[PDB]
């Protein structure tokens, strides 16, 4: 099932960093990682929680579809792309936290807790603030647990409607060409140590899909590009993407 | 509503050919083209008929989902990519006619003709074989008629389920990066003169979507890549993609 390959550490070493990448080959039901222990250590999901959050908001009707416009509240924040109107596509593309904070407020503590229990998501714990618990509360999830959740989403097996799951899988669209399709979500956990950056999702090939979930030490925002860079180096080494 | 911008013909004559490109700004509700007469000229849809064919087959249960495998029939044909198993995603990417010829045969003439009338698709005529009329039968559709069809598809108001339309819009995925997403379908009509090449779809932006339909004279298969090349040149000139 799980096989360890420490070859991939060089890609983390090359950039003064440490992390874990987890790959799952859907067809052959075989997994791969450079660090079995870290692959199963639970961290704050940060903005990768936007995947379950969107599924919940859509299923409950907080968000009717991917065209509904969530208008900027007018407060100028540090990330410039947040200071504009957004729909679910652009909101997820740019990790617009304010938009998902009002989602969490409408969902409320009870329904959020109930949904995460049914999702089997992480430790299912929403302790902390209603609109910030995935950034500084008690919820935790491992990279392998992200793959378990993601595999349910890919196969439309999560407890919410098939429509909700198809809309989110559309919003996760990051990259696509003649070779592959990447649906994925980035995350950056800055409020509680250890500061880490996430990239979870999958790579759709012609006749297979590879699920991946990576996290890495991230002391500042300047290294965020390595989340995608290091992952793609691993995908190139296994001849998944050219 | 429409306006002619014959500046684009320099992108066609540069590659020794003729054609039309039709754009439609969804937000502004304004259309553009380099030749309004060819824009309204109706040709065989060729494999751009895979868009409505896929909707009909999905709505009728001929195709269960985007993951169902359709086994190669063993007959080795001239396009290598056709001689292997496929699903809806790859069968559309490689324009695998045999796979869609089976779809049509199971849909049948009666339901195909009622569905095309419900879609308002072209001249709604399926005269000829039910398994080849979009390649050598009587169906005819213009570039502007493709845009009307595609607009309904984008808005889920075609007369099939919302599920079927979302799946087809998924299978149309051609290209996606941080700047745009292209959902399109290629076509090469070579059984009845004039031999022409199609590219129809739309470009999803952050705050807008641009529908496009284009066709051009294609005497030999060598020039097929100019379908996308010329379209991207127009889109660049109109400050639609960088
Ligand atoms: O609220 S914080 O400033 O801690 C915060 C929250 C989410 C973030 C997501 C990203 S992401 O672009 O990596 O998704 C980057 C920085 C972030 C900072
Ligand atoms: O059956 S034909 O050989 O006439 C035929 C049908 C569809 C085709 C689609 C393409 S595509 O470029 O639209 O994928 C290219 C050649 C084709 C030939
Ligand atoms: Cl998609
Ligand atoms: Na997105
Ligand atoms: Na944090
Ligand atoms: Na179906
Ligand atoms: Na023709």
């Amino acid at each position: 099932m799980w096989q360890e390959n420490k070859s991939w550490n060089a890609h983390f070493t090359e950039h003064k960093s440490q992390g874990v990448v987890v790959l799952w080959n859907e067809n052959k039901q075989q997994g791969f990682t450079n660090n079995l222990k870290r692959a199963n250590q639970a961290f704050l999901p940060a903005s990768t929680f936007k995947i379950p959050n969107s599924l919940i908001a859509l299923d409950l009707g907080v968000v009717k579809d991917e065209h509904q416009v969530f208008k900027w509240d007018g407060q100028t924040r540090d990330i410039a792309t947040w200071n504009r109107d957004h729909n679910l596509i652009t909101a997820m593309k740019y990790s617009v936290v304010p938009v998902y904070q009002e989602f969490a407020r409408q969902i409320g503590e009870a329904r959020m807790s109930k949904m995460l229990h049914a999702f089997d998501y992480g430790n299912e714990d929403i302790s902390g603030n209603v609109d910030s618990f995935w950034l500084d509360g008690g919820i935790r999830i491992s990279a392998t647990e992200q793959i378990s959740f993601l595999r349910k989403l890919y196969h439309n097996k999560l407890h919410v409607s098939e429509r909700s799951q198809r809309i989110v899988k559309q919003a996760m669209l990051t990259e696509a060409n003649g070779d592959y399709i990447i649906r994925a979500k980035t995350g950056y956990s800055t409020r509680i140590e250890p500061k880490i950056g996430w990239w979870v999702g999958w790579v759709e090939l012609d006749d297979n899909v590879w699920f991946f979930a990576m996290n890495m030490d991230m002391p500042t925002s300047d290294g965020l590009g390595l989340r995608q860079a290091i992952t793609k180096e691993v995908l190139k080494q296994e001849k998944i993407i050219p």
